[PDB]
């Protein structure tokens, strides 16, 4: 049994495009990803997701909907990353570059999978189909999956 730390991941998914951020520094730098980060003490997971979306993309939203949960394990790290995944189609304002992220829209036939975390190739398609999911991925380093599980669920 391991301990796990809570993180959020937020996808702004519209009918024909999705907003991703190019991670400019830190964990997973150089990859397009959803917006998010560690949940802080006192806030709900959803509100932590809203906070990180605002900080990293400039977008304020009143609500997010939970679409999945993914646990990440890295060789040599005893702590698991428990990532709660949220979506919304409804945004106010324009995305703004932050120190952490450069936001960019992608058409839904141009999802940049080769420049995203490898796990996204497995669970992102479920997100696009408006399905809910639970996943687990064990990584050697940043590039290599050694074991994983992915399951569609009716309730996250
Ligand atoms: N394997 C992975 N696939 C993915 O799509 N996002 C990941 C990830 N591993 C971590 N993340 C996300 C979760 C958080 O939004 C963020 C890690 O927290 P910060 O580096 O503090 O933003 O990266
Ligand atoms: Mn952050
Ligand atoms: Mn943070
Ligand atoms: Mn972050």
């Amino acid at each position: 049994m391991k301990a796990s730390r809570l993180y959020t991941l937020v996808l702004v998914l519209q009918p024909q495009r999705v907003l991703l951020g190019m991670k400019k520094r830190g964990f997973g730098a150089g990859r397009w990803n959803g917006f998010g980060g560690k949940v802080q003490e006192g806030e709900t997971i959803e509100d932590g997701a809203r906070r990180e979306l605002q900080e990293e993309s400039g977008l304020t939203v009143d609500a997010l909907h939970k679409v999945g949960q993914i646990v990440f394990e890295f060789v040599g790290e005893p702590e698991l990353m428990d990532v709660h995944v949220f979506c919304t189609d409804s945004i106010q304002g324009t995305p703004v570059e932050s120190d952490e992220m450069r936001p960019c829209w992608f058409q839904l036939d141009q999802i940049p999978f080769k420049d995203m975390w490898p796990d996204d190739s497995y669970w992102f398609p479920l997100l696009l189909q408006k399905k809910k999911f639970h996943g687990y991925f064990k990584f050697q380093g940043q590039d290599t999956i050694l074991d994983y599980t992915l399951r569609e669920v009716d309730t996250v």
